[PDB]
């Protein structure tokens, strides 16, 4: 059984447009996105797929790069915070799962330090 993937539109949410979101979406995620250990972080972990019945018995807020691309398209998110926080839910997800050393983490700890790289520096 897979649960509903994380929602993409909310309208009763507010939703707002700001460089840094902008940014966060042209030069963050677009960039992590071509990264050669992106592709299991492009769509929600399909539990059925993946052999990973227990996924969601340990993951209760999962998170991906897909749900992020479709939030930001969408001017789904309040705030570049707001953003930041799906992007750390996603690898904190990917360590809670697995351990230390398994393959996907050795890819989540390269794409989180780039991320960090990334939103190092912002605009204003
Ligand atoms: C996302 C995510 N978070 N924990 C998990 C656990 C499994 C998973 N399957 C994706 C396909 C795959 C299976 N073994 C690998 C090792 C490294 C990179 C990807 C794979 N994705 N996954
Ligand atoms: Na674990
Ligand atoms: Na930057």
């Amino acid at each position: 059984m897979n649960p509903p993937p994380p929602e993409t539109s909310n309208p009763n949410k507010p939703k707002r447009q700001t460089n840094q979101l902008q940014y966060l979406l042209r030069v963050v995620l677009k960039t992590l996105w071509k990264h050669q250990f992106a592709w299991p972080f492009q769509q929600p972990v399909d539990a059925v797929k993946l052999n990973l019945p227990d996924y969601y018995k340990i993951i209760k807020t999962p998170m991906d790069m897909g749900t992020i691309k479709k939030r930001l398209e969408n001017n789904y998110y309040w705030n570049a915070q707001e953003c930041i926080q799906d992007f750390n839910t996603m690898f904190t997800n990917c360590y809670i799962y697995n351990k230390p050393g398994d393959d996907i983490v050795l890819m989540a700890e390269a794409l989180e330090k780039l991320f960090l790289q990334k939103i190092n520096e912002l605009p204003t």
